[PDB]
């Protein structure tokens, strides 16, 4: 299979309609496809048990039909950083149940996004991150860039970092998380120039069908 | 002359306020202070030029009387990325002037603080960010966090490059961007674990006289 982790610069830089977009254009190029989110805090109840609607959205844009606690091993209630809610809830989160989640989704899917919580350094336990993780299982990393005024700064640093760890930068996308501003084009080109890796398409802003402006020709 | 170099986060993690508190702090401590702002975007006209507040900041909070552009060489009124209004003004960005600034201050002040544009990899040039200048100063660097949701990821990032670069940190200081919230004291704990510098003090939330919340000692 295909495997790609995505990470993002900051919160709230619509990382998950990134994922979405690439989950669409890679069913369109005729992948079996599945999302994989194996933690996630801030969910709602249902009749189920915790739900999160990132997860959900990785679901729904799957092309295997998939159950949600496969798309999503570890579910928490709480927005806040994993490891908080781990230790307060009484539920460690598991390297080995995180490896075995995707081992499973490759059973059955030749491409497989993998989604984190958070950024790069999000912590999973006190001495455990989620850059530990995809460090381990050797992914290549998606970088999706929220465009305003700040992303340079928090693009060049993720960018740096992930090449340290010895871990492959696929490419990046860029999603218009504002109407259209003053310096649009030139953040565009100052992005292009400085992350060393495809840019493979850029979302406009929108307050679904997003897999064409992602050009897979490119991972 | 000590010096040292204060970074953020984030854009809007209240740097001039820990900047103003860290220059009170010296002031009682009985040093004569100088802040630097090489560099400032988006400013104000006045009768006698543009004016950045931010650098109105550290000029009425330096100990010497200081003149504006003493304190602040380069200002320029949009606010955005400083290459970009660099470029579209026609007037560069010369390294050798943000040091023989320093330099100048260093005549009259034994405890200078530099304060940056934006974050740590912000662009001054096409070829030269602010983190080049920095490097070649061989400045320490003191880290502001806003304690909010997304701040370990943009901490330990930061903290990352600033030692890949071989730069010391001198310590960090965590500034409240927001009212009481309810995992306050387990982020402090995480972000004082994670960051291997010391922690010099906690900013309130407060929508000025702030010098009592740092801990010089420990510089
Ligand atoms: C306008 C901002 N406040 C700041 C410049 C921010 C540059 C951000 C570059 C980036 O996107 O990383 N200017 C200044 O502090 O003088
Ligand atoms: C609640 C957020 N959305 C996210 C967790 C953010 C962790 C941020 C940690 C940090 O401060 O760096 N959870 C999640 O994506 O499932």
């Amino acid at each position: 299979s295909k495997r790609y982790f995505v990470t993002g610069t900051d919160t709230e830089v619509g990382k998950t309609v990134a994922s979405c977009a690439l989950l669409q254009a890679a069913k369109a190029a005729g992948y079996r496809t599945a999302g994989y989110k194996p933690v996630a805090s801030g969910s709602e109840k249902t009749p189920e048990g915790l739900r999160n609607s990132d997860a959900l959205a990785l679901q729904r844009n799957s092309s295997l039909q998939l159950d949600y606690a496969t798309v999503n091993p570890y579910t928490f209630a709480e927005p806040t950083s994993p490891h908080i809610i781990s230790a307060q809830e009484g539920r460690p989160i598991e390297s080995l149940v995180m490896s075995a989640g995707l081992r499973a989704l490759e059973q059955q899917a030749d491409w497989v996004l993998v989604e984190g919580a958070g950024g790069w350094f999000t912590p999973l336990s006190d001495t455990f991150t989620f850059a530990d993780w995809v460090t381990q299982e050797q992914l290549p990393v998606i970088l999706v860039v929220g465009v305003k005024l700040g992303c340079i700064n928090h693009a060049m640093l993720t960018a740096q970092v992930i090449q340290h760890a010895g871990l492959t930068l696929a490419g990046w996308v860029a999603n218009d998380v504002t109407p259209p501003g003053k310096r649009h084009a030139e953040y565009m080109t100052t992005l292009t120039r400085m992350i060393p890796a495809p840019l493979l398409g850029e979302i406009p802003w929108l307050a679904a069908a997003t897999g064409k402006y992602i050009n897979l020709a490119l991972l």
